[PDB]
């Protein structure tokens, strides 16, 4: 409505809001926010989109995004996109995408956690969930979450990559999978020792932009740009960040009452009798979220002091809120 259209000003902002988005859009951020970032990038008259096809596409998405799961739910999809969406736009990375990598990495934002069911991949192994048979064990999640998003462009109704070449199709497809796998945690490590290497030889033209040789340094900059933009909640106001934490801190919690209910060990940070939410969320930050921005931050100065300052300061005050 009116209030949607004053939110959606600050589109290509860190300082947007989603939550006032979903508000306004009858609970469809990932559909509203998708759909306003094709139009605002002209993918849509790039590639040959129809409109009805994507529509159709998102709203199928969106409705896969359990609604009854705290955290992982059309938000956070809606979330990772509009901020993978700036983070495009960086100054830094002018003009080094193609328009396939720039629409690769808005949609990996897009389905990277659909039908996220709200329990870890170490869970899952544990219980013998089908999944972990399914996927060996290995990035059982996000294995999932790339296969149903690709199944969903298996209707015409839904196919919104009709109009790219064969091989488009493919270099597409090839790009997905790799950032929607590196959002997988446990690679958390050596994607940023990876991304250290690369900041160490960095090079950058004479007007302060990044020099990326062909494929290989390309993607790994989108690896690891949504690999931020997924843990990105604590460099966004103060206000977004802690309602960010509620949600979160209710779904962990959601799993340590059923690892309780099962006789199974619960995992301390899923504890609702003995963690912290506060100790919890400055770890968080000290030993994850700093370390990596931090590097970002290096690869793309000085356009991301700002955030890296939000952050230290979310920081504070989650260390001010411990006794
Ligand atoms: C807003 O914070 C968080 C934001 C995002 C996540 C990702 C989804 N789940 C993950 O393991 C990483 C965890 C968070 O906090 C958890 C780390 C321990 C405290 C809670
Ligand atoms: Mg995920
Ligand atoms: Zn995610």
């Amino acid at each position: 409505e009116d209030h949607l259209a004053k939110e959606l000003e600050d589109l290509n902002k860190w300082g947007l809001n989603i939550f006032n988005v979903a508000g306004y859009s009858h609970n469809r951020p990932l559909t509203c926010i998708m759909y306003a970032i094709f139009q605002e990038r002209d993918l849509l008259k790039t590639f040959r989109i129809s409109s009805d096809t994507f529509i159709t596409y998102m709203m199928t998405l969106e409705d896969h995004y359990h609604s009854d799961v705290a955290y992982h739910n059309s938000l956070h999809a809606a979330d990772v996109a509009q901020s993978t969406h700036v983070l495009l736009s960086t100054p830094a990375l002018d003009a080094v995408f193609t328009d396939l990598e720039i629409l690769a990495a808005i949609f990996a934002a897009a389905i990277h956690d659909v039908d996220h069911p709200g329990v870890s991949n170490q869970f899952l192994i544990n219980t013998n969930s089908e999944l972990a048979l399914m996927y060996n064990d290995e990035s059982v999640l996000e294995n999932h979450h790339l296969a149903v998003g690709f199944k969903l462009l298996q209707e015409e109704h839904c196919d919104i990559f009709m109009n790219l070449t064969k091989k488009q199709r493919q270099t597409l497809r090839k790009m997905v999978i790799d950032m929607v796998l590196a959002t997988d945690m446990s690679k958390h490590m050596s994607l940023l020792a990876d991304l250290k290497t690369m900041v160490e030889t960095k090079k950058v033209t004479s007007s302060g932009v990044l020099l990326l040789d062909n494929y290989t340094d390309r993607i790994q900059v989108l690896r690891n740009m949504v690999h931020c933009a997924d843990l990105s909640n604590p460099t966004k106001s103060l206000e977004l960040y802690r309602q960010w934490t509620d949600r979160i801190m209710e779904e962990f919690f959601q799993q340590g009452d059923k690892e309780r209910e099962r006789g199974m060990e619960i995992s301390p940070m899923c504890d609702k009798h003995t963690a912290s939410v506060e100790k919890s969320q400055v770890g968080f930050i000290d030993y994850i979220v700093h370390p990596l921005w931090e590097t970002w931050a290096d690869l793309v100065q000085p356009d991301a002091q700002d955030i890296l300052d939000t952050l230290e300061d979310n920081r504070n005050w989650y260390q001010s809120m411990i006794p």
